[PDB]
């Protein structure tokens, strides 16, 4: 199981187009990915999940994978969040 605590700086935050990218970009991985904000722990490949969550820009998330390839998964949506989500 990979942790890591990131705060995500783009305008919209997990909401709009980023919303979708996040999404697209954790179900390529056969992991289970969580995201918690506060005290709310979802599922990264849910979009109800992310929007519930209310993401917006400087808020700070716990992403956590879990699985065969957890490492790759969480690497994949740090360099996304890391990049503004281009």
């Amino acid at each position: 199981m990979k942790e890591v605590t990131i705060e995500i700086k783009n305008k919209t935050g997990l909401h709009a187009r980023p919303a979708a990218l996040f999404v697209q970009t954790a179900s390529k991985f056969s992991s289970q990915i969580w995201v918690e904000k506060d005290n709310k722990k979802v599922n990264a490949k849910s979009i109800m999940g992310i929007m519930s969550l209310g993401v917006s820009q400087g808020n700070v998330v716990k992403l956590s994978a879990e699985g065969d390839d957890e490492e790759e998964a969480i690497k994949a949506l740090v360099d996304l969040i890391e990049s503004k989500f281009g």
